[PDB]
């Protein structure tokens, strides 16, 4: 009857937690395989995780679960499994690596901290309840004991269940902006998200995942007028409308000039520079806010858990990231501190296990 | 109407966020005053914070608030202000310090990390939404820039709004236990929470606040059977009933023996050792779960944000803490890593400011 009772099916053509409507909370858990790891280790790990995913997501305790009462409220729990290149190396499956399974190239804007970078495998754990999420993470982490150890955990949030943004907007970030308006529609453009026919065959129903941890300099952001902040993005903070429109969902008019013949939306405005240049230069953004205990001598450690899904990182994401590196006003108040690329297996049915089509050989 | 629309009044005989039903999220922000601080600094700080509290809690932007749209959803926001000894020192008011305003005495069980200890002032910021909380914390922190800097921030959680525990229980902690059953009732025993007539006069309507950051060794806790975990506390994990009863709210029978003449609830069981020995040896527990990104070698960094409120720390809390130090089975799987004591001013009305009765002189 309430948001705690919601079960999201973990079985299908695709893994859940990608086109699944984003719930309130996320923990991205990157793990590194043990030095002893081989194909058999990786297989066992994926198989024990499959059991725990099928149980936890239906509000049943996991296999390595000593706190069953912490499992009984599923709260729309999803776990999405992604493989880093090191997993394929350790399994002896380099020959099955897609061309795009590698770190993003370096960019001038990068301030990458290796402790927020890479990972042999990732669990994107999402739920509408923080206790449910804490439990799921504890169970999945324990299950991997001796097979993989935690490399990093990035925690993020949106509004709570039953709490919609001011004026029913998509998501508010900690810069105070509306985020998610002009996203990839996987109902119209499924071929730009989902791997179908191509090589390698094990990625059928699967995708690629990018995680950029992008810090917001809120201290310098505070030095900008409202007008300068809106010019930076090309959309208003109140409604989330383009500078040229009245409502959130109005099409930005990138041809529109002011009385002096200057573009209304700046030549270096985020949404101009980030816009698709070709059909394929788009991706499913599925971002979350992060807000940490601040470091010595600062008020805040806030930013964006920028998670994107696309068929091919190199063809779809990287050309956009490369265009923003070259020019984007937003780069003056944001900086990437973490980068990770993962291959996401397709879904599975009762009796299968996640990544099975890969570990066949 | 939804949980986002809820306004908790910040005006009354007492500060809100103490007897206010606990909402989903908490951030305790400890700040340290600058060395150059004086009575005028402290007064200004409390006055600018009073404005921000009155605004943010009613879903209006703060004074130093450049992200107003992040303020529009109050989500039951409360801010509770506590003063550490250093605030009274800095204001030239040591002579107004109650006898109990000092760090707790040291205990054998203490593993206190100075970075989680003390603070000249604390903001307990509570809300049913994490974006609302992140915003409030950002506004209050910015407002103190040049008067006080952040010392630590402890973040915690319960279940999300509209999400109740399995079988309508009080709160589940990350040991999987029911927490909050045998708490101080301030409706029956208000004199054990609230300072009324006594010296010092400025604490009328006020209280004392203890924050213990208590780490859970979940790795060693996992080595215990269900029976051993229940024996440790003296209550069952499923229902939260005493070992001697059937339901959560049954009175524990501490005289009850098994067929072998052993006490049914262990002599060193948490709820036996923690029970009041005298009427005054009780306090309002208002605890939250903490779950951090784990340190390099470990699966989890989980524990309890143990926040308590009482008229007098020395008379009420410390004798209980001292009895648990002497013997408690739970001490084998928990350890305190942070300790802070604060004096909590009484409430205020439209046109007053928090702590005004102190800064009079
Ligand atoms: C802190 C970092 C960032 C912030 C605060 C941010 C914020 C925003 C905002 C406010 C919008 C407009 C609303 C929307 O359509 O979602 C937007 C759009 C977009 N952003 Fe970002 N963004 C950030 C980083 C990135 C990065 C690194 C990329 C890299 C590819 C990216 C790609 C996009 C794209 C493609 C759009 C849609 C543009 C359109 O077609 O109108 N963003 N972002
Ligand atoms: C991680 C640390 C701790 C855990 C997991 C924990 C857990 C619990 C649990 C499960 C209960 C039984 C349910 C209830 O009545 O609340 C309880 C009761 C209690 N705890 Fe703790 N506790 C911890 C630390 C402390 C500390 C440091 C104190 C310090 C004074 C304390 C004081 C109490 C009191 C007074 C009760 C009620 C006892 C009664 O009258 O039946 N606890 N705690």
């Amino acid at each position: 009857a309430g948001p705690g009772d919601v079960v999201v099916p973990c079985h299908g053509e695709h893994q859940a937690g990608i086109v699944t409507p984003p719930p309130s909370f996320i923990a991205l858990v990157a793990l590194d395989l043990a030095s002893t790891s081989d194909r058999a280790s990786v297989e066992r790990l994926l198989r024990v995780w499959t059991v725990d995913i099928e149980r936890l997501t239906t509000g049943r305790p996991g296999l390595a679960d000593s706190e069953p009462e912490l499992a009984l409220v599923p709260a729309a729990l999803t776990v999405t499994v992604g493989f880093g290149p090191g997993l394929l190396t350790a399994a002896g499956l380099r020959h099955r690596a897609p061309a795009w399974l590698h770190p993003l190239p370096p960019f001038g804007i990068d301030r990458l901290d290796p402790a927020w970078c890479d990972g042999d495998v990732v669990l994107q754990v999402c739920a509408d309840d923080r206790t449910t999420l804490a439990h799921a993470v504890r169970v999945l982490t324990k299950e991997a004991q001796g097979l993989a150890s935690v490399r990093w955990v990035q925690r993020g949030f949106r509004r709570s269940p039953g709490i919609s943004e001011p004026d029913g907007t998509s998501m508010r970030n900690l810069m105070g902006q509306v985020e998610g308006t002009a996203n990839l529609d996987p109902r119209t453009d499924p071929d730009l998200l989902w791997h179908r026919d191509g090589e390698p065959g094990w990625l059928t129903g699967g995708t690629s995942m990018v995680v950029r941890r992008i810090a917001m300099n809120l201290d310098t952001w505070d030095e900008l007028s409202r007008g300068a902040r809106e010019a930076t993005i090309g959309r208003t903070l109140r409604t989330g409308a383009p500078l040229t429109g009245r409502a959130e969902h109005d099409e930005p008019d990138l041809e529109a000039l002011d009385d002096h013949g200057r573009p209304v939306i700046d030549l270096e405005a985020h949404i101009r520079r980030a816009r698709p240049t070709q059909r394929e230069e788009t991706f499913l953004r599925r971002a979350y806010n992060y807000d940490e205990a601040p470091p010595p001598g600062r008020a805040s450690d806030s930013g964006l858990l920028f998670v994107t899904y696309q068929r091919d990182v190199d063809a779809q994401f990287t050309p956009v990231q490369r265009r923003l590196d070259a020019a984007d006003l937003l780069n003056e108040w944001t900086f990437p501190v973490g980068s990770a690329v993962f291959a996401v297996p397709g879904g599975w049915s009762a009796g299968e296990y996640v990544g099975q089509r890969l570990l066949e050989g």
